[PDB]
Parts: C-alpha cells; sequence; structure tokens
RNA sequence: AGUUGCUUUGACUACAAAACCAUGCCUCUCUCUUGGAGCGAAUUGGAUGAUCGGGCCGAGGGCAGCGUAGCGCCUCUUCCCCUCACUCUCCUUUCCCUAAUAUGACUUGAGUCAUCAAAGCCUUUCUGACUCAAAAAUUUUUUAAAAAAAAAAGUCGCGUAUUUUAAUAUCGCGACUCUAAUUUUUAGUCAAGAAGGUUGAAACUUCCAGGAAAAAACUUCGAAUUGGGAGGGCGAUCCUCCCGGUGAACUGACCGUACCCCAAACCGACACAGGUGAACAAGUAGAGUAUACUAGGGCGCUUGAGAGAACCAUGUCGAAGGAACUCGGCAAAAUGACCCCGUAACUUCGGGAGAAGGGGUGCUCUCCUAUCUUUUGAUUAGGAAAGCGGCACAUACCAGGGGGUA
RNA sequence: CGGAACAGGUUUUAGAACAGAACUUCGAUAGGCGAGAGGUGGAAGCACCGCGAGGUGUGGAGCCAUCUCGUACUAAACGAA
C-alpha cells in the first residue's frame, strides 16, 4: 500500500530476509540460548531487515524477558546505519537499564544529545528508577522535570504511585491523584488500578467503591479486564465473596480477546473463592480457546483442583497433561508430588519422583523441599537431611541459593532435642553454614540443650563469637556455664 | 612485471506503553504463524406428532392347467417417499457484523544521517548442553565367578471374564513412535560470553639482469638472581627432584612539540611570476589524478579615480583570392574523440598502420538482449525500428594535419 | 561689446591632456519616461493535438545595442550668488 510501502511479503529476497525477523529469531523456541543462537546466525548473514521490523522484533523480545538479545540487536543495528529517533532512544535507554543495570542506563542518558533529552527519555529513565525501588532518584528526576517545564504524563505519575505502593508508603498515592488532577493530566485505567490497590493497602475496602464509581462517571476511561481483576483480587483478599463474583463475571465479559493471563486470573480467583464448578467451566472455556494448552495453565489448574480437595480430577488432568506435554515441566509434577505427600500417599509421590527424570523433567529444589517437609512432619530426620542436601546442592532455578524455611529448621532442631542427636544437629548447622552466613536468632541460641547427652565441645563461648556474634537468652547460659 | 586482493557498507516507517494485582517453584518450562462462544440470516438439517397422496414387498380365500409346485386376473393395509406443524442438538453451502492480517495516519522533487576493519587464526578463561568412557546399581545365559542387556510412556489390532458400578480399567499378546534416566569421574565436542595477541597491511604466476647487514628484535635451548614445596642426611645448611624465575590497583627518565612550510617566515641582495621529498584531498561531466564547473577550506594577489588617441603587447572575427609572403608556410589556420567500414608501395615478415580514404554520433517512444541488477513484474548498458528539433548532436571544454620523394 | 570676455556644470559632429563646438532652467545639453523606426524572429501564460520528444493557436508575438520625435521627472543658474 502507499501508506505502508515497505511490505514484508512482497519485498526482495536477494536483499531482505525470506521471513520476518520476529519470526526468524524464535524459530527454535523462546529460550534464551536458542534466541541468542538465532541472533548470532542472523548477524553473520548478508540479508537485511526493515527499521520497523527491528522495532517490532525488539518489542516482541521485550515482552518475553529477553533483554540481552533485544539490546544486542538494537546496538548492532544502530552501528550498521539504522539511525535512532528520540522514541527509539527512550526504548534503548529502557533496554540498557534492564539488561546492564541502572548505572548503565544513567550513563546512556548522560551521553545522549541535549536535543534528545526530552519527555520520552526522561519518562523512560523515571520508569527505570521506579522499577528499581529507588525513591530518591525518582523524586529528584520528577522535580527536575517540573523545573525544566518537561511535561509529566500519566505514565510517569503511575510509575511513581507504583513505586510508592511497592516500597510501603502507599499513603502518598491519594495525594498524587489530586496532584495529577490539578495539572489537568487525565488518568488511564492503570491509574485507577494502582489507586484501588493503594486504597486496599491502607485497610480501606470501602474506598474501592468510590474509585470504580468515579471511573464509571468519568466517561473517558473504558474499563478493561485488569480493572475487574484488581477489584476481584481486592475483594477476595478482603473476604467479600459476592462482589468478587460480580467482578469476576465482569472480567469474563470484558475478556473478548481470550487472553491467557485473564484465564489464569479467573482460574486462580475462583480457586481461592472455593467454587469448583466455576473453575471447571473456566477450564473448559480456556481449553476451547487454547486447543494446545500450555504447561502454565495446567500448572495453575491442577494446583487449584488440589487446593479444592478434588484429587481424582487433578489426577485425570495430570494424566491428560502427561500424554500431550511437549516439554516435561517439573512444576506440574511437583503439584502432584505435594498433593501425594500432604495426604500420606508417599508411594505415588516416590513413583513420580523416580519416573520424572526419564520423562524429561529433572528434579528441582521444590521436589526435595516437599519431601523434606513430609519427612519433618512424620518425624524422620535422617531422611529429611538427605533431601536438605539435595535441595541445597540443586539450588534455586534463577541462580540463587536455596535455604530451608525458619519454621522447618526450628521444628527439625526441636526434633533433634528429643532424640539427643548431636551429630544430626551439627550436620544441619554445617548445611546452614554452607547456605547462609548470619544464621542467628533461635537456630542455636537455645539449642545448647542438645549437647546435654555426653560432654560438650572445646571452645567454651568462643564458638559463638565467630559467626558475627550471637546473643543467647538469659535462661540458656546456666547449663552452658555448668559444663564450662 | 602481470594478475588476484586491499577499494567501504547500510538506514531513512512516522512508534515513551518498557508503569500490575491472583498463583508462583525461572508463572507462559520457552506462546512466531489457531476465527467468533455473534442471540445474526437464507438453502439444509432433525432429538418430535399426526393427516392426505403415491409406490414395492407381503397376506389370505380364489377365477386358476396336473399326483406336491405354477402363469394373467380379483380384495387389502403395513413399510418407504412426500405434506403441515414442533424444533436447535449434530452436518453441508453462502451472506452480514465483529477480530486479526506490523505502529501511526511534495522536499531520496534525486538528498540526509550513520559507518569506515570486516572476515579469519592462535593462547587462555567463566558458565550451559550433549557424548561417551569407566566403575558401582538389576535380569538372562554359561561355568559363588565371567559374557549380553532392558527399565518409563502414548497409539493400532486379536482372543478371552472379574463391580457395592469412574470397566476410558484390569489378562496375555503382535506392531509403530517418543525420552534418557541413581551416584562418581575423565576426556572431548558444540553453544553463549569475557580478556589478550596475530593476519588482513598481501597471495599467485612468469622472467632474467638473480635481487643488504646485524647474539638487534623474535622463536628455541642452556645456565640462572633475593622465592616457595617434597624425599636423603652419625651435618655442612649438603644432596636430588617439583613449581616459579621480569610477573603489577609498581614504574616508564631525558630531548622535540609555538608558528611558516609551493611560501610575504625556506634557497634566490626584495613581502622576487624562479627553485623546494613524500602522505591526504567530497561532487557532476569524463577512460582518466586530463579538462570545465563546483560546495568545504582558503583567498581577492599592499596603489587607485578617469579617459577609451598614436604606438606596443595579448586575444576574437573577417569579403574575394589561397603561400602570390618569406632565407624558409616562421607564425597562424587546420586535423583532433569513440564506434563501424576500408587500408598501398616496401619489408629485416616484427612492421609500415591510427597508413591513406570514408560513414555514424542529440533527444523521444517501442521492442530484443543482458546487469554475475542486495527492493527484478522496473532500473542501467548495447542493438534494431519508428519518430522529433535545430545552421550545427565528439555542440562548451578536451582532442593526430596527411601524402610522395632525397 | 564694456558686470564684456572667461571660469564652472551637462555634453559632443570635436578630442591624449589641452583646444574646438552645442546647451546651461523664459532650458531638450545629458539621463529617465512615452511613441515610432530599426534588429531579432514568434516571449510568458493559457488552450488544443500527441504516450512522448514535441507541434499548433492566441499573435509580425515578446525583447532592446542604437536613431528620431514628444515630454522638465532627474542633473545642467537649485545663482534668495
Ligand atoms: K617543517
Ligand atoms: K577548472
Ligand atoms: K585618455
Ligand atoms: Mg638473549
Ligand atoms: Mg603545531
Ligand atoms: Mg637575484
Ligand atoms: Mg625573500
Ligand atoms: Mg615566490
Ligand atoms: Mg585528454
Ligand atoms: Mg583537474
Ligand atoms: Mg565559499
Ligand atoms: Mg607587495
Ligand atoms: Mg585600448
Ligand atoms: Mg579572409
Ligand atoms: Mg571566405
Ligand atoms: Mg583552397
Ligand atoms: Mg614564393
Ligand atoms: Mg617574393
Ligand atoms: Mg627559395
Ligand atoms: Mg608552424
Ligand atoms: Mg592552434
Ligand atoms: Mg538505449
Ligand atoms: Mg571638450
Ligand atoms: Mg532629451
Ligand atoms: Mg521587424
Ligand atoms: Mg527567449
Amino acid at each position: 500500500h502507499l501508506s505502508r510501502p515497505r511490505d514484508i511479503v512482497k519485498r526482495s529476497t536477494k536483499k531482505y530476509l525470506d521471513e520476518p525477523l520476529y519470526h526468524r529469531l524464535f524459530k527454535d523456541g523462546g529460550s534464551e540460548v536458542s534466541v541468542r543462537q538465532q541472533l548470532n546466525q542472523f548477524l553473520k548473514g548478508t540479508k537485511h531487515v526493515f527499521k520497523w521490523e527491528v522495532g517490532d522484533t525488539i518489542k516482541k523480545l521485550r515482552s518475553r524477558g529477553l533483554y540481552y538479545p533485544a539490546l544486542k540487536l538494537s546496538e548492532v543495528m544502530e552501528h550498521r546505519g539504522m539511525n535512532k529517533t528520540v522514541s527509539d532512544q527512550a526504548i534503548h535507554l529502557d533496554l540498557v537499564a534492564k539488561a546492564r543495570g541502572i548505572a548503565a542506563g544513567e550513563s546512556y542518558f548522560v551521553d545522549l544529545p541535549e536535543t534528545s533529552k526530552t519527555e520520552l527519555t526522561y519518562a523512560s529513565l523515571l520508569n527505570c528508577y521506579c522499577k528499581e525501588l529507588m525513591t530518591e532518584k525518582a523524586e529528584g528526576l520528577l522535580n527536575k522535570m517540573k523545573e525544566l517545564n518537561i511535561t509529566v504524563s500519566s505514565m510517569s505519575y503511575n510509575s511513581l504511585m507504583t513505586l510508592y505502593t511497592k516500597t510501603g508508603q502507599a499513603e502518598r498515592v491519594p495525594g498524587m491523584i489530586q496532584e495529577m488532577k490539578a495539572e489537568d493530566v487525565m488518568p488511564d485505567s492503570y491509574t485507577y488500578n494502582v489507586w484501588m490497590r493503594a486504597l486496599a493497602a491502607t485497610e480501606d475496602v470501602s474506598g474501592v467503591e468510590r474509585v470504580i464509581e468515579e471511573m464509571n462517571r468519568d466517561g473517558r476511561v473504558a474499563p478493561d479486564w485488569t480493572t475487574y481483576s484488581n477489584m476481584a483480587s481486592i475483594y477476595v483478599d478482603a473476604g467479600l465473596s459476592e462482589k468478587a463474583e460480580k467482578a469476576l463475571q465482569e472480567l469474563e465479559m470484558k475478556n473478548t480477546d481470550r487472553d491467557f493471563k485473564a484465564y489464569q486470573f479467573l482460574i486462580t480467583l475462583y480457586g481461592r473463592l472455593g467454587k469448583l464448578n466455576e473453575v471447571y467451566r473456566i477450564w473448559r472455556s480456556l481449553r476451547l480457546a487454547m486447543p494446545k494448552t500450555s504447561n502454565v495453565a495446567y500448572l495453575n489448574m491442577i494446583q487449584v483442583l488440589v487446593n479444592l480437595k478434588d484429587l481424582p480430577g487433578a489426577e485425570t488432568l495430570f494424566k491428560e497433561w502427561q500424554a500431550n506435554c511437549s516439554t516435561y515441566d517439573i512444576r506440574v509434577v511437583n503439584v502432584m508430588i505435594g498433593a501425594y505427600t500432604r495426604e500420606g500417599l508417599v508411594e505415588k509421590a516416590n513413583e513420580l519422583k523416580e519416573k520424572s527424570p526419564r520423562r524429561g523433567g529433572k528434579l528441582n529444589a521444590k521436589t526435595w523441599e516437599l519431601f523434606m517437609d513430609y519427612y519433618v512432619k512424620r518425624g524422620e530426620t535422617a531422611q529429611a537431611l538427605e533431601c536438605i542436601t539435595k535441595a541445597v546442592s540443586i539450588g534455586k532455578g534463577d541462580g540463587g541459593k536455596w535455604l530451608p524455611s525458619e519454621d522447618t529448621v526450628r521444628a527439625l532442631m526441636s526434633q533433634f532435642e528429643e532424640k539427643k542427636d548431636v551429630n544430626g544437629a551439627e550436620s544441619l548447622l554445617e548445611i546452614l553454614k554452607k547456605g547462609t552466613d548470619d544464621v542467628g536468632a533461635e537456630t542455636f541460641e537455645s539449642l545448647i540443650r542438645t549437647y546435654a547427652a555426653a560432654g560438650k565441645s572445646h571452645p567454651a563461648m568462643r564458638q559463638r563469637l565467630k559467626m558475627e556474634k550471637v546473643k543467647v537468652d538469659k535462661a540458656t547460659e546456666k547449663l552452658l556455664d555448668e559444663l564450662c
């Protein structure tokens, strides 16, 4: 067409790619490794792409959390002659701050031309400040925008209110609503969502009703499914059931595009509301809308059925998932493992655990966490320490360190007190050294009573000075000084 | 010396949505590319009930030709096909509406902005995935010992009976497809990155005239400083092996650096039209670094105002004639480019030769070919063919006079 | 002839400077403006024909080195010098 002359179907195959770049980079899947491999293969080739094609590929990569390939594509395409606009510079500033850190984003903003330091790049840097939970730099940049007569849109106000709600100072949001209404900046739907979230955060349920009433009477913001999802979440957490039913029915009515996330919200909010038939109806609607249902929807649905005490239905849906899964996700298997171990059916959970790695899903720290929770609840410590070692050695899936919960360690040390197991207590302390460094409160401050079986260790109050000093209770040094 | 490389390559699409609550274990575990559940219609469907009409088969008595069984004729309604209603739970074809199909909704009018080491090779080095390899795990076979090996699911089909009814299961089989698992470790490969160096900066071919030196630098080897370990030692800090041995959040002294440098600053007595290495040097026309014009950068040349005689210098043009000029065609004029045709005497067979002599050349349209067209259903180059304008189409600039004979 | 002749200014049929000749405001000396002659040869704009290069009409069109005529608008006595 004349309005869109750079057609991606009719373009020459000698100069350009045979397929769109946002299809080419996701040819082998949406994983980070495959996308980086496809980007490396594309950048070594001789076929070219459009500017809007690169922009669409960057926006598609941003929506899936692939910030490094988006930043690499933007930088290499800019180095090859694709000149950035101010909007592209704001997008690139956000990409730099997402992939390399906020200091690199500030360095990119400083090195920008002075004519490129406009409302778009200022708003992008403000959003990057608000996402990183830095209130001082966000307030300083907002005051700098107000000083230089740079217009603060509703998006920047929304980012500031989200920062206030996430930090804990949610009382400042209703002041910011009137501040926004003072400068004739009109709210969007997210403004009302974060406003009702902040009003529910200050233990004011009745404030949500005037927000939705004035949104209806505003006449310039059309409600969507996220507004009713926010209302339904507020009503479910507040204990109100009928208003949650009305909000979820409105969410179903407003979900005209059959969004996957809205279906997850519907399934989980009916799951927390306890209505099983509504859960099954939403599941049938989702399976109608998504003929090849992904692992995330099964992971939510089977967990909801387990929570609502429908174990044969959860088993049937798990068997249906097992026969159609392209990737054997371990989280769906962990749902059934937790369901079996919480009900004492350890044989089925052990069968699932011993048959899962051949099916394609290696065990993570959550599987061993469920098993050690079962062993702690049953009272067996030797089998629990093995699962603790397995979960510590596996670690978290995002690269972090896995540690047992405080209550579980407290219960396990209480179990070691009764059987006078000094060796098991020392092994648990060794694992807690291997996991963290502080480990001081109730972990071994009153747990010197485990030593009251046969003798005591050498250092005689010099051991408790090594782990950055721990102070024991006043009733614990009596038997400690008795054995010196 | 000649080739092949070094020789730049792209974008122009207008776009802050990147700000989120449920669950959470890295919650899209990897979603690139799926039409609608419209209270929307028309031919069709049907989960339904009767009436009328038509048509087999069939039923008995018979008129019928046998000792059983007949061929035409005569009374009947089931069963099926239709029709009027009830009707949305299944199928077929199309239309409307809504969704999606990449954002938003004149100045490349011959430009602007980027880029200007890409691609390789060699050392390391962090992290992933796969592969063994190998051992420890269990079964079979062979003689407690040795050899070979599967483990988990989905789909199709066959023969056979167990519930207080989740029998879509349990019993044995034949076939197909998919996955690699408990622990330990090596060696490897790929993948994704981070530090160094190094090549590109030259390679090949041919030729004769046969194309620097240097314990400088570099690679190697030896010995090794003020170091750290492991075994001998009736010893004296001795002997033999191993690692390190120029390493860095050490330090890198001294001298030049202004300014001119085709020039008014250097060599010429001058602020002198002379002389003064190499490197870089955008665009259009062009074979070109020729030549014309040109931005950028630099400069207007350190005497001017008038007048527009002779004469002198340097240029433009010139009737008719065309070397009669003169020592002599001196000077000038002329020729001049590319493509095509054509090219003599003579010759040492290499030449002569661009011999000489001729023709065409602009623009527009349309075909044909190709350009080894990185926007291939329209652009450049070449050729045909038909037209258009002028005195003139190598239109300016640039750019052989030719022949005969001593 | 006797406040004559010069000089100055605008010029030119004259001219190296000088000299000559014309005119010097009750003035056409030069410039300008207007008209005509003369040269060139058919402007622009618009319309029509053609795919196009281009062609046709409006229309001896448009333009102006010179020459003549008209005309004090400017400079020559604007010399209340
Ligand atoms: K110099
Ligand atoms: K020139
Ligand atoms: K003169
Ligand atoms: Mg040496
Ligand atoms: Mg200098
Ligand atoms: Mg001299
Ligand atoms: Mg000099
Ligand atoms: Mg000079
Ligand atoms: Mg030349
Ligand atoms: Mg030149
Ligand atoms: Mg200039
Ligand atoms: Mg001078
Ligand atoms: Mg003269
Ligand atoms: Mg003549
Ligand atoms: Mg003549
Ligand atoms: Mg002649
Ligand atoms: Mg003569
Ligand atoms: Mg003579
Ligand atoms: Mg003579
Ligand atoms: Mg001559
Ligand atoms: Mg000449
Ligand atoms: Mg041509
Ligand atoms: Mg005179
Ligand atoms: Mg006059
Ligand atoms: Mg005439
Ligand atoms: Mg003209």
